[PDB]
């Protein structure tokens, strides 16, 4: 149960495809190194990955994958997107710890 940093669009796509194929919830943390709030939520997101080995936890640095961030209309940092069966199903804008846990548990079933 580990957070996977996706450093290329190709890396992002292969893990996204794995989640779609296996029916697992995928949670993307859209983050930046300049971002204070992102730094704060980072260890919490890492801990969720350990607690939920049944879901896939991806990290996307918005300045590294500018095209992926744009595709997801990322307009505040951090933004967490929840993907299920290929589609966005939910989001959390900001380091809202409890909200993130709640949605993981609810969406995983």
């Amino acid at each position: 149960g580990a957070v996977i940093a996706c450093h290329t669009k190709q890396e992002f796509d292969t893990h996204m495809a794995n989640g779609k194929d296996t029916g697992k919830l995928v949670i993307i943390d859209f983050t930046a190194s300049w971002c204070g709030p992102c730094r704060v939520i980072a260890p919490v997101f890492a801990e969720y990955a350990k607690k939920f080995p049944g879901a896939i936890f991806l990290k996307v640095d918005v300045d590294e994958l500018k095209d992926v961030a744009e595709a997801y209309n990322v307009e505040a940092m951090p933004t967490f997107l929840f993907i299920k069966d290929g589609e966005k199903v939910d989001s959390v804008v900001g380091g809202r710890k409890d909200d993130i846990h709640t949605k993981i548990v609810a969406l995983m079933g």
